[PDB]
């Protein structure tokens, strides 16, 4: 079929991105090797359908020829994967794979004009040694996420290679390439985080909710098979099966699009489009309008006299009926708050079906959602009114500040990336319709990145408790959070607090980033300090920062008038 002819052009693309994303330390030159060695593959299964091999799991054919190189397992120390087989071996490849990407160089940029020819000359050589270096950086990120992206980043280049200014337009243009590639990432870590902790059986009322708000004329028995699909095609993908992924991503947007009819409205020109935009599409496509028939309730789940005895007669299905039936008459609710929804009439139901008179009890089932709702929303609220008075960047100062205070055993690098991606949050969505919604589900991604993909991190206690108790509740467990009081940083060396004359500028996110990393090292400096006073004190340095700047020779400035953060005697660290 179609999806077979795309995996089998596509192969190369493929074999490459796999690779790089198990074994994150290959080379270039390794990869190659890989690569003809799956090609080789594709054509002996064509010769020989009925020969043992053409019909395993994919990942077991390229794990296969991964441990098959001399020496590469030994090389980049994944030989203990080698030494099991098939779902032990599969297991393990994926434990193999590292969340914090900075033993990795900095991403390597080519020249302009090179990067122009070499897209003119060796335009296959160019996608090729891209898609390893996106790949080994984004181990996570599934295949038609990935591939996706290629297809854009060479528009880019197509595009900007014939402009004048080709620096300024190849900076622009990359600019929501990248935005796609970060918000997809984080949605797929999220996803398979929560499927790792928790099982499928917790995970799929994920995949209800979100496809009952797109969907929400879709019938409830055609919603649980779509959910199937979904589910299957995550199992692969949050694998990192890529071979699996593609062929379950394809099931499931001709799922959709061979019902179009029954299912969708709003997505005619993505069921045209090709293998995997036309997916990528659906993805990106807007909510479906709700049956103009659709009250705001189900009386079915409050007012009925059957609501104890469909509950036992079949819990798991009467809780899906619940959540899709509540979902798509809610499309204003951010995820993590129907599944709150869900798990409160779960534990509502609990009681009340041992009580006297049930059906008096379930009736004020409502009142229950509509008062954890509203704190919700009105976290929300002030948390946007924040955002509104400060600005971005003295929001994000906040953010760092009380991040570092509960988790200050996370490096710098990560406090700084996710006070960024907390921040993200509310410049995407303060002051939109859905205002409420889109926060919540954006700022859920954060918890989701901290709490880790394919490992169950220990930070301290305290947060490793949000991280692994209750999925739904998870945000508001992490808001909870006192200081760890038990911390006590390294030194610190004094350069990590002095501002050189080099960073007087404007810039956009290096600048910003240095800054960032400032403030959280200080915080770890100064962990004993109320947030007010840390505040402050930040304040003070960033006053003297900006004089210093307008001054000529800038940085024996800041040396005199920066305030001091050492204990009497120190000169080289602080401690
Ligand atoms: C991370 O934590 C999860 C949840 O405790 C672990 O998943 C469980 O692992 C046990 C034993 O391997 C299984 O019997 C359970 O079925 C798993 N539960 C779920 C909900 O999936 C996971 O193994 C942990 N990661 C490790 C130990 O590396
Ligand atoms: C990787 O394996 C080598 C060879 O046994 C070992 O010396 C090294 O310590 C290992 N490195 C890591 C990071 O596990
Ligand atoms: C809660 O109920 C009140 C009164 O009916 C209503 O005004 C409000 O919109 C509801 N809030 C939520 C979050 O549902
Ligand atoms: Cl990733
Ligand atoms: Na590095």
């Amino acid at each position: 079929n179609s999806t077979q002819k795309f995996i089998e052009d596509n192969i190369e693309y493929i074999t490459i991105i796999a690779f790089a994303q198990y074994v994150q330390e290959a080379t270039f030159e390794e990869m190659e090797k890989l690569v003809k060695d799956m090609v080789e593959y594709k054509d002996r299964c064509m010769a020989d359908k009925t020969l043992p091999e053409c019909s395993k799991l994919p990942n077991n054919v390229l794990q296969e020829k991964i441990c098959a190189m001399e020496g590469l397992p030994q090389k980049h120390n994944f030989s203990h994967c080698c030494s099991k087989v098939d779902a032990q071996r599969r297991l393990c490849f994926f434990y193999n794979k590292k969340s914090d990407v900075g033993f990795l160089p900095p991403f390597p940029t080519l020249d302009p004009e090179e990067k122009c020819q070499a897209y003119e000359s060796n335009r296959e050589s160019l996608l090729n040694h891209f898609l390893y270096e996106v790949a080994r950086r984004n181990p996570f990120v599934f295949a038609p996420t990935l591939l996706t992206v290629a297809v854009h980043f060479e528009e880019v280049a197509k595009s900007c290679c014939e402009e004048q200014n080709k620096v300024n337009c190849l900076q622009t243009r990359a600019i929501p390439v990248t935005q796609y590639l970060k918000a997809f990432s984080s949605y797929q870590k999220h996803v398979c985080g929560a499927l790792l902790k928790f099982g499928t059986k917790v995970v799929h009322f994920i995949y209800i909710a979100i496809l009952s708000q797109k969907f929400p004329k879709i019938e409830f028995k055609e919603l649980i098979s779509l959910v199937e699909d979904v589910s299957s095609n995550y199992d692969g993908c949050c694998e990192g099966d890529v071979v699996q992924c593609i062929r379950d991503t394809s099931k499931v947007m001709n799922h959709i699009c061979s019902k179009q009819d029954s299912i969708s409205s709003k997505i005619k020109e993505c069921c045209e489009k090709k293998i995997p935009e036309r997916g990528q599409c659906i993805i990106n496509s807007n909510k479906d309008d709700r049956p103009k028939d659709l009250s705001l309730r189900e009386g079915k789940f409050t007012d009925s006299e059957n609501v104890c005895q469909e509950r036992d007669a079949d819990p798991d299905t009467f809780f899906a009926k619940f959540t899709f039936e509540y979902s798509r008459r809610h499309p204003d609710l951010s995820i993590p708050e129907l599944l709150r929804i869900v798990q409160i009439y779960k534990d509502l139901l609990r009681n009340c079906c041992n009580t006297e008179n049930p059906p008096g009890c379930y009736r004020y089932a409502e009142d229950k959602f509509n008062e954890t709702t509203e704190k919700s929303l009105k976290m929300v609220q002030q948390e946007c009114k924040h955002f509104q008075n400060l600005g971005k960047d003295g929001l994000k100062y906040h953010y760092l500040i009380r991040l570092t205070k509960i988790a200050p055993q996370l490096s710098t690098e990560e406090l700084v990336s996710l006070g960024e991606k907390m921040v993200t949050a509310f410049t995407t969505c303060c002051t939109l319709s859905e205002e409420f919604a889109c926060v919540d589900n954006l700022a859920d991604l954060v918890f989701g990145e901290l709490c880790g993909v394919n490992e169950n991190r220990t930070i301290n206690p305290a947060v490793d408790h949000c991280c692994k108790t209750n999925f739904a509740f998870r945000r508001p467990c992490f808001e909870s959070l006192k200081a760890d009081k038990t911390y006590v940083p390294p030194p610190f060396s004094q350069d990590l607090f002095t501002f050189h004359a080099d960073m007087c500028q404007s810039q956009n996110e290096e600048l910003q980033r240095k800054t960032d990393r400032f403030l959280v090292n200080l915080v770890k400096l100064k962990h004993e300090l109320t947030d007010e006073e840390l505040q402050s004190l930040f304040t003070n340095f960033a006053n003297v920062v900006d004089k210093c700047c307008k001054a000529e020779s800038p940085e024996v400035c800041f040396n005199e008038e920066s305030p001091k953060i050492g204990n009497k005697g120190e000169n080289l660290y602080f401690q």
